[PDB]
């Protein structure tokens, strides 16, 4: 009876600091990744090792992450916590007309149709623990359904993941299951990876992987279960896509 | 010299009424079919009299090698697209959970709804870019807005939210090309009062086709070019989502 | 049987373009101010003086509200279209915590209170008529409940108003009366009161643009149209 | 050096079990109540091992004069405000429509839910400047974030729409200082559950009290200082306002 989590790509940014705050918590957790990054992760919690699990997979790719669940499951019976950490981001800036018809496709089975497999798989699980943490990823002002210019298919994409975290929220609401989303603002390089306690040594401090892991660990706490379908900006007041 | 629209799915429902506008006005159309030859054909003959204005084309539109046909004829006859009305958009009757979706139910939905717009715009959007003159019109539903859930209708909420932030992205990408992109939100008229007209409706109010139809002309007005990035319901006040 | 509009502030600014773009249309105007650009106004119309009438008012005070609708009513028995055009705003950009009690009062009194005030005598009229059109001013994103750095007051004043116009939709669909709301961008200057072809030969956007937005959802046939927000921005963010 | 909250309403319903979490974490609390001094003795009572951290002031928080009564007699006995939990709220119960409401009623709403917070603000943001230090709470209700309607509650919606805008606006305003500005929404939680803990929900689930007051205590650490502007919805996805 030691919660169990699934998270897609948590050996680095934000997701690092994610699997590191719920192992600190005690859980135990999946982690996947697309691997000497993997590798030290795995050499730090050594003596954790039966908590921790790594499995390679791209998110973009129905088998693998069929693989995952049928892994996490093997070694663990449960999946109490899915957070959907993994988004593929095109980094370059251009206009929707100038998209490959490849990076649209990234963008969407990456950020939208990812989930939807995922749940596929999870919620039946959730369903018959009684109990089931979804934790997506939006990005800031996402509930206000925003256009964002040289960002279209990734704000599309994840515009989208906002109703269908909702819509998933009212339809599994019934079995002990929430589903939250969380937006991080502007966390740039090294402080992706970076604790609270760091960024406050150097509007203000910039935010960190550990803010967004706090909010997500509160949300997958067992008296969190009146929390759902709700969107926690954790942006600091920093506009992003403006 | 004058204004060209090409409208998916112009022969049935919604779409059939703003046919019926967009040629009262004026204007040369070219119209989709998939199947139903039985509708082009009557809306043929009503028609005989301004044959020239109008150009009928067999298309799946959830195929990009017919989306690429479509506007490949449309220049052929008419040498421009001024208006890209996306009336076409499969619908998921049935009402069930996310978690009871077929793959394949999941991928029409975001395929149809989503990505074949996508593909159209990238077609479309360049030919209105030589143009300096632009008019893009998408469907979503009522509250769609607000970004919300909507238990049984988890793909299609999804797809058609994620197409309101695709909406307004176009807008703020494409307003110094003399392009307006914006999208209509009809209520739940159903049936025969899709193409239907208003006097049809008032000697019977319901919503009908028209009120969609003059909603969308008003749109592709000259001096409508302030207009972008704005989501219009058409519901007539009257909760559809709840 | 022609149809009459009400408008608030219709002598200057954005109003200024509303009344002319109804007058040509063949409507009566009730026109108010709170008085050379009246005169202006007054000569220009001299022609059709039967179908504008003028009348003084403070919006932000309920007896003058009273007193438009009641010298509307006497003139032309009708109110068909409501256009909360008027909307005080604080120029200075200032924190929330520095304004004054009588500026925070200001804006809203005059955007959120002065509506009520007016819908709670207009709608009968409307309801009597089973026919109004009632026109709200927001500005671009309102829909979204958002902040706005610096104009905080005028903010929720303006937001609380897309709230009431939704509410205010929804009650009163059943007696044919609409409530929608248009959302003006920057429109800085002279814009206000130019028209569409003046900006085209210097495109900002106009007065002209947001009169023939409130024209199309005054038509007979917008009956269908309600409860929705309109931004005529042309793509230009005003608030971030 | 022990923070110091002002709960507005705080000895019955919700307001009690907010007082109540804030006590069990280490803070002091002044709590206002208006009529009632039965209950608020009551209160007294239980907690009279720790009266040093708890005070007890009369006030109508709808009269200006009253919140500089308040926040006065907050800084004489503690010399700080850290949090601002702005949980008392006015409401009509009458279910009318917006032509049907007196003036008095009208201005009740939002001298009550907009006006009496900004009187506050005005009082209590200068303090937290200069501690460099604020938690500011609002409450809205389920679906605030999207400015909706709410037929027979148009007042109570302005008032709370309005106050979701307002509440950004100072986040963002006042991230310099150190303050954050948020937004709880409790769903329809009903009578007795409104003091209730989630534990006795549990042996009955209904929303609490308690759901309510361990998001705000969760917005109130200092490592929550990233988490700003935002309306979170603590209903347990149960629609109330259609």
């Amino acid at each position: 009876f030691v919660r169990h989590a699934l998270i897609t790509a948590g050996t680095k940014g934000l997701g690092k600091q994610v699997t590191e705050k719920l192992l600190a918590k005690g859980y135990s957790v999946t982690v996947t990744y697309h691997t000497t990054a993997m590798e030290t992760m795995k050499e730090t919690y050594k003596d954790v090792e039966e908590r921790l699990q790594f499995v390679q997979a791209d998110v973009t790719k129905k088998e693998d992450l069929h693989k995952i669940v049928e892994e996490a499951m093997s070694h663990f019976g449960k999946i109490d916590f899915l957070i959907n950490n993994a988004g593929p981001y095109v980094f370059e800036r251009k206009k929707l007309v100038d998209y490959e018809e490849d990076e649209w496709n990234e963008m969407i089975q990456g950020n939208l149709t990812a989930v939807f497999h995922l749940l596929k798989l999870v919620v039946p699980v959730m369903r018959k623990q009684n109990f089931g943490r979804i934790i997506n990823y939006g990005f800031q002002g996402a509930d206000s359904a925003p256009g964002w210019i040289y960002r279209s298919a990734f704000a599309a994409a994840k515009v989208g993941l906002v109703s269908l975290t909702k819509t998933v929220a009212y339809e599994e609401a019934e079995y002990g299951i929430t589903a939250n989303m969380v937006c991080p603002g502007d966390i740039i390089g090294e402080m992706k990876e970076a604790t609270i306690q760091e960024a406050r040594q150097l509007i203000g401090r910039s935010g960190t992987g550990e803010d967004i892991a706090r909010t997500i660990s509160f949300l997958c706490e067992d008296d969190s279960d009146m929390i759902t379908g709700t969107i926690i900006e954790v942006t600091g007041a920093v506009d992003v896509i403006h």
